[PDB]
């Protein structure tokens, strides 16, 4: 595929930021499978994965998170599928949660891993992730938006329209959440929501963005 | 139709984290264009577009950056093209940029940019944003990820490999790029660095992830 270039320029055109989804028009079982696994197969910093993809089909749910999400009220109505994306707190090279991805998901041998949370720890404050809690979380929730881009583009390059969604009350829905027993709020917070479905009608204002010149720069040779 | 699905699945299991590229293999003009114009296009919270791509090719230039990018060397040593993304600081409705934004770019209608400015404010408090410097370039600097994200994506699409890094010394790094007229601080922070060339070889491992179970979950009808 030579024209993969309009391929994939085409998709990134393709893809705005739907308010309004065709409520009729439902995200095929094999089409969502392959944009969860967009998430799943993101890259992360230091392989630590520190997501989760919550997929909230239920209308009632929905419904009690539009009351307070005011940027994402249309799309909680009409999206085919809406995924909350949880970015995990305490991502330190104590936490359980990276001795079990050491350990046991990427496999590191056993002896290395004393000498692999001290480098962790060293990352960590050379990068001022380890400043504060916010910092580290923070930290965390960027990858997360890695994940979120993946998506979004995997879903527009199936003809699939989506919307990313920061409009809403973080601390009133993160309650709701946790009261649901939805969100574990000592492991996890609410970093981004994202909606996937068919557009109900083409975009009727045109995609803008800065010019090359304006957000592009090259130092050295530029062929 | 779904011969896409396995193509894009394809492209995320032939990226990962390149260390070495072949140092005698560039990536096209045409092809490097398309990966920029996905960073250029990706979408970002409030439209805002809070960064700078700048491409390092002056190869001293990379052998400075390397002293102090213990988890960049080899990628500076060897990529074809190297990527540091910025992210903006003090993106607030006072700031000029975010003004600029407002109404040279978006085209905002002049008389109601004070509702369009106060609808920001009340956004960023409900989100927290605005407690403080660092979420508000933090916050920047996440929608800089989904930039990241696209272009590794994008890149590996086209047969072109990348590898993402945070692994340098963010305030010497700072310094140097500042010292040197490429980074103006008070408007932007270095965010996250990126590079793109030609596998030297194959990967010895294989890609693990979490499993699908351990990091999805359907609230409702799954189907
Ligand atoms: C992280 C993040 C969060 C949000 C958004 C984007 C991103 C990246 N944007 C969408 C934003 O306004 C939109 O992407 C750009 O303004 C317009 O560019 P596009 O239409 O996407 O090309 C958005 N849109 C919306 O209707 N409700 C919302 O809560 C948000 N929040
Ligand atoms: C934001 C961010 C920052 C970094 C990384 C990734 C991401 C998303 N990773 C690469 C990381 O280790 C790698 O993506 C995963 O650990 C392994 O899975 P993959 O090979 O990419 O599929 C990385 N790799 C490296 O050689 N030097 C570095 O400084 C970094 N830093």
């Amino acid at each position: 595929m030579s024209n993969m270039n309009q391929t994939i320029m085409d998709a990134f055109h393709f893809r705005h930021a739907t308010k309004q989804f065709d409520p009729q028009k439902k995200v095929s079982k094999e089409d969502f499978e392959t944009i969860l696994e967009s998430g799943r197969l993101s890259p992360s910093s230091l392989g630590l994965e520190p997501w989760k993809f919550v997929v909230i089909q239920d209308q009632a749910l929905r419904d009690e998170l539009k009351a307070h999400s005011w940027g994402a009220a249309k799309q909680l109505d009409t999206a085919s599928h809406f995924v909350l994306i949880f970015a995990r707190k305490n991502v330190t090279s104590r936490s359980p949660y990276v001795q079990h991805m050491l350990r046991d998901i990427k496999k590191y041998e056993a002896q290395t891993i004393p000498a692999v949370e001290q480098k962790f720890d060293a990352f960590q404050a050379d990068f001022h992730i380890s400043d504060n809690d916010q910092a580290l979380y923070d930290w965390s929730s960027k990858q997360t938006y890695i994940a979120l881009g993946n998506m979004m583009t995997t879903a527009a390059l199936l003809g699939i329209d989506s919307c990313p969604m920061e409009g809403f009350s973080l601390d009133t829905v993160t309650d709701i959440l946790a009261n649901k027993g939805i969100l574990d709020t000592e492991q996890f917070g609410l970093s981004v929501m994202v909606a996937f479905g068919y557009r109900q009608q083409d975009p009727p204002k045109n995609k803008t963005r800065q010019a090359y010149e304006d957000v592009i720069e090259w130092v050295g040779p530029k062929e």
